[PDB]
C-alpha cells in the first residue's frame, strides 16, 4: 500500500496513526530542511527518495533550504550559505523531485515570527536545547547562544510552514519531541536511518569527508567503495550493505567469475544479507556490484548536472 | 566640576577617560533601561537621580522601558508589561525626570534588528552569556533559552540606541563587559552601586520585599526603617547608612533628646560615618532621622502620583 510504501527504510514514523489520518486526507504536505551543503551524498539522496516516496503519494512537497539555520550553525555568511542552497536545489531536481523549494531567511526574520521565536524560547530549558543539537551542532569548544537558538527556530518554522509530515534523519527527533510538546498542532515525524561514513567510524557526513556524493565521477566511486569498511560476514555498520539496502534495486546480479562461484542472482536485500552474513558471499565481490549499480543510479544525476 | 558631579555616589566608570572625551561633545546622550516593575523603589530612584545629574550635565536622556527584556526574563506577558511601564514612566516623571521615554519592542522586533541579535549570538559563548545574568535571571531550576538571549538583546539595544553613556546597577556591568567586546563603538557605562535590602540579607529587590517604595507612605516608612537591620557601630551592609549617603542633603541635623547628647549636626556622610562608626550616634536616633528626611525627599514623588 501507500503507507507501506512511505514506512519502507525508515528508521520510524512518531505515530503511525497520524499518518494514517494524513493518508485520507486530499491535501497534504510534506517538508524536509537542509542547510546548503557544499557536497550532495548519499545520505541527501535517501532523504530525497523519501520525499519522492511522499510526493507519489499525494503529498505537495516543501523543501526547505535553511540559510538562517545553516548560518545560525557557523556555516558562513548568508548570501554565500544562499548560492551553496541554489546548487542543492538544482542537484534535488537533477534526482527528479519536483517541489517548492523556500529559503528560511525571507519569513524567519518577520517580526511576528521572532516574537514566536521568544516565545518559545520562554518554554524551551537551555538543558532540553542543548541536548537536541548534539548530532546537529558543529563543532565547538565554545558553545554560543546560536546553537540554542537554532532548535527553537526549527520548531517556529515547523509551525509556520504547517505541513502535515515533517521528515529527517534520526539525528533531528530530539529537535522533532521537542517540536511535538512545544507546538499547538502535533505535526508527524518520518526519521530516516542515518548511512554510516564509508570507513565506518561514524556517520556519513558532509564535513567529514566519509560520503559519496551523487556527482561524484565512476572512477572516484569505484575507489571509495574499494577502500570502505566491509568485514565479511558483518551487516552492521557496514556502509556497503547499507547502499545495497537503501540504493539497489532487486533482484541484484551480482556479477563475479566462476572461479568463485560465478554469477550470482538475489531477488530482496533480506537474501543478500543472509549470503553476506553467512559469508557466502565475499566482501570484493559485494563491493564490484554495489559500486557498478550505484554508478548506474547515479548517472542521470551526475549528467544533468553536467 | 561636572565630571565629579557624575561620578559622585557611583560604583564605576568604565574608562573615565572615554567620559572627559564625551563631556567635550555638545550633544551627548546618557540611556539607562528598566524591565517595568510593579513598585518602584530607592534602587530606581538612585539611578533616576544619577541620569538626572548626567541631564544636568547637558545629556540628553533616553529611559528605555524594556518591555521585550521583561518578557524574556519571565515577568508576564507584553500588553500587562506595558501598561507597568507605562505607570514607571510617571513615576520617573513625578521624580522630576524629562527625559525620551521608549519602549523595546518598537524596534527590538525588526528584521534588522533581529539578524543583528543573531550575529551576536554567533560570538556569545552560552557560558559567558549564563554569566552575565547570573545577578539578573528570574530564578529558575530550569533555565530557559531565553536567558541568554536577553543578554545579546541588550547589547543590541546598546548598539541601536547609540547614546554615548549607558548607566546602570554594578549586576548590569557583566553585560555591560559582553557590550564593551562584542560592539563596534565602545559606550561608557556608569554602574551605580546596589542598594542592599532593609533586613540586609541581600540586595534591594522589587521582588524581595526589602525595599522602601517611593510612593510609600510616611508611616509604611517609619515602620520599614525602625525594623531595618542597623547594627551599631557598623556600616558595612547597614541600609539605613546607605539612605544616608545617596539620598540625605547636608548638613543634616540629627534631632535627637537632650537627654541622649540633644540635636546633633553632621556637615557631611563621611562625618556621620565618624559618629556611627565610632558608637557615638545611636541606631534609634540614626534611623528616626534617616526616616524623617527621606519622608521629606520622597513626598513631592508621592504627592504627584496621588
Ligand atoms: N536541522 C536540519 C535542517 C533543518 C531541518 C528542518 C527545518 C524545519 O523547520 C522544517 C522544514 C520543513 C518542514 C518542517 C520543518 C529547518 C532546518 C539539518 O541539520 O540539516
Ligand atoms: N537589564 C536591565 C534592563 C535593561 C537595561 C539596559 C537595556 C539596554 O540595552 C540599554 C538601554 C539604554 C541605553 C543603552 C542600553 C535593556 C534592558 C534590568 O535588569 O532592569
Amino acid at each position: 500500500d501507500e503507507f507501506e510504501m512511505i514506512k519502507r527504510n525508515t528508521s520510524e514514523i512518531i505515530s503511525e496513526e497520524e499518518l494514517r489520518e494524513v493518508l485520507k486526507k486530499d491535501e497534504k504536505s510534506a517538508g524536509i530542511g537542509f542547510e546548503p551543503s557544499g557536497k550532495i551524498h548519499l545520505g541527501h539522496y535517501l532523504q530525497i527518495k523519501k520525499m519522492i516516496d511522499l510526493q507519489n503519494a499525494g503529498f505537495d512537497i516543501i523543501i526547505l533550504l535553511a540559510d538562517l539555520h545553516a548560518y545560525l550553525n557557523q556555516k558562513g555568511e548568508l548570501d554565500e550559505i544562499r548560492k551553496i542552497g541554489d546548487y542543492n536545489k538544482k542537484v534535488f531536481e537533477a534526482m527528479g523531485l519536483k517541489a517548492k523549494y523556500v529559503y528560511g531567511s525571507p519569513f524567519q526574520l518577520d517580526k511576528d515570527y521572532t516574537l514566536n521565536v521568544y516565545r518559545l524560547a520562554l518554554k524551551t530549558t537551555l538543558k532540553r536545547a542543548r541536548r537536541s543539537m548534539e548530532l546537529i551542532a558543529r563543532e565547538d569548544e565554545n558553545p554560543k547562544v546560536a546553537e540554542v537558538i537554532y532548535p527553537i527556530m526549527q520548531v517556529n518554522t515547523s509551525h509556520r510552514l504547517g505541513v502535515d509530515v515533517a521528515v529527517g534523519g534520526m539525528e533531528q527527533r530530539k529537535i522533532h519531541m521537542l517540536a511535538r510538546e512545544l507546538l499547538p498542532k502535533k505535526v508527524v515525524m518520518i526519521h530516516n536511518p542515518v548511512l554510516t561514513g564509508l570507513d565506518g567510524e561514524g556517520k556519513m557526513s558532509s564535513s567529514k569527508g566519509n560520503f559519496i556524493a551523487v556527482d561524484d565521477s565512476p572512477e572516484e566511486i569505484r575507489a571509495k567503495i574499494k577502500k570502505a569498511y566491509c568485514p565479511a560476514g558483518v551487516v552492521e555498520g557496514n556502509p556497503i550493505m547499507e547502499i545495497a539496502k537503501y540504493f539497489l534495486e532487486y533482484p541484484l546480479t551480482i556479477k563475479r567469475p566462476e572461479k568463485f562461484g560465478g554469477d550470482l542472482t538475489v531477488n530482496s536485500y533480506e537474501e543478500l544479507e543472509s549470503l553476506f552474513k553467512n559469508k557466502e558471499l565475499h566482501p570484493m565481490d559485494l563491493k564490484n556490484a554495489v559500486a557498478e549499480e550505484l554508478i548506474k543510479i547515479l548517472e542521470p544525476i551526475r549528467k544533468r548536472l553536467l
